[PDB]
């Protein structure tokens, strides 16, 4: 019978799956195409392992699909399943963790997808927030992290065309390597700053601004989902009343992520042995590729991109970004958790409070 080996690699979580036996060759809601997911889970969280553990595993079995969670803010891995991807011409997808920020620079020939928003659907919804509360003065604050301009390009570009009393005041570029960071925050007017970088290089940007007072009341700083990362994860030096998209597994949880991710690998190998009588065979190696199995691939690739699952719309946008993901708002509060203050789903903002809070 017609089936697809699929590897799902759960990388330092303490969430738990649990997925049929493959042995048990059962079909997986009636696609045409038997799954055989052999589930991995890592000890070991360094990009460094990765690589070694998932190429391994592809020179050792029989793999056409890979499913990954981890439960870091290492966004450096994501640019390993990239690579890997683009090397062995198979889809991976990027379900949760590091290795589902943003990452801006794909190799156009990966089949390497990221569950989440885009840059510029999470410059949207940021400008949403702002509308329902008339914030609408404001600057940017951006690292050199791969992205960063098509984020000012999207919030320039959704501005400068409207009728509404939009005013971007300052527009920063940080240099992170030695303090002449200090002069360019001093140089902050706004109430209202969006920042665009690494939780990492956040954490050390707040530490400076709050040592400048564009900290706490009368400042308030947004940011994108993965400067929250793992939102059990909170920086001493985050300030209270820091707002962030997120997709942290809220109301989407890892077995469900899980169960996603099988199902966009194995309907887009059930769609294509449909039409073409035929499936991609497995790759082995990440390295010493004879991989000009180029035409195959690329076939897929119009499948993953466009499943839809139990109602779900899965599909992807070419950058490698999910394209209707649901939102979550958060909220650095007075006890320093991050809390819910709203929703977003397909171009609808639902916020929580009436009045905005004081954290
Ligand atoms: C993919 O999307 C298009 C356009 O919206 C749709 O009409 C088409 O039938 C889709 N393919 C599948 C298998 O759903
Ligand atoms: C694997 O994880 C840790 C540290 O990465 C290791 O040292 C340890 O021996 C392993 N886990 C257990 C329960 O021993
Ligand atoms: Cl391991
Ligand atoms: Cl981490
Ligand atoms: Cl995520
Ligand atoms: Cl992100
Ligand atoms: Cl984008
Ligand atoms: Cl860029
Ligand atoms: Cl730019
Ligand atoms: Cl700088
Ligand atoms: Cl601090
Ligand atoms: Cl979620
Ligand atoms: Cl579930
Ligand atoms: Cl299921
Ligand atoms: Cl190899
Ligand atoms: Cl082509
Ligand atoms: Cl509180
Ligand atoms: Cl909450
Ligand atoms: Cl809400
Ligand atoms: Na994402």
């Amino acid at each position: 019978p017609p089936s697809i080996g699929i590897a799902v690699i759960l990388v330092g979580t303490s969430d738990e799956v649990a997925i049929k036996d493959a042995h048990e060759k059962d079909d997986f809601h009636h696609l045409s195409v038997v799954p055989r997911v052999e589930l991995v889970a890592m000890n070991e969280t360094d990009p460094k392992s990765i690589i070694t553990r998932i190429c391994d595993l592809m020179s050792d079995r029989k793999i056409q699909g890979v499913v990954f969670a981890d439960d870091t803010d290492q966004e450096a891995i994501a640019q390993i399943l990239d690579f890997i991807s683009a090397q062995t011409l198979t889809p991976i997808l990027g379900i949760h963790g590091g290795s589902s920020m943003i990452m801006a620079d794909k190799d156009e020939s990966s089949m390497f997808f990221q569950f989440g928003p885009s840059i510029e659907q999470q410059a949207s919804v940021m400008l949403n927030i702002m509308e329902e509360y008339d914030w609408y003065i404001f600057s940017i604050v951006t690292t050199y992290f791969p992205g960063y301009q098509d984020f000012v390009n999207k919030i320039r570009s959704t501005i400068e065309n409207s009728f509404v009393g939009w005013e971007l005041e300052e527009v920063l570029l940080l240099d992170m390597s030695l303090s002449k960071i200090q002069n360019q925050l001093k140089k902050l007017q706004s109430p209202i700053i969006l920042l665009y970088c690494t939780k990492e290089e956040a954490t050390y940007i707040f530490e400076v601004a709050n040592s400048v007072g564009l900290t706490g009341y009368g400042y308030t700083w947004i940011v994108p989902s993965l400067v929250a990362g793992d939102t059990d994860t909170v920086p001493s030096e985050f300030p209270t009343g820091l707002i962030s998209v997120s997709y942290d597994e809220w109301d989407y949880g890892l077995p469900a992520r899980v169960r996603d991710g099988i199902a966009i690998i194995t309907t887009a190998a059930s769609d294509m042995l449909s039409e073409h009588s035929f499936i991609p065979e497995p790759k082995s190696s990440c390295y010493n590729t004879h991989e000009k199995r180029i035409y195959q691939s690329n076939m897929l690739n119009r499948y993953l991109i466009n499943v839809t699952f139990e109602g779900r719309d899965l599909s992807f946008s070419e950058d490698g970004y999910q394209m209707h993901p649901k939102l979550v708002i958060i909220l650095l509060n007075k006890e320093r958790k991050w809390e819910r203050v709203g929703k977003w789903k397909d171009k609808s903002l639902q916020m929580k409070y009436y009045v905005w809070p004081r954290m």
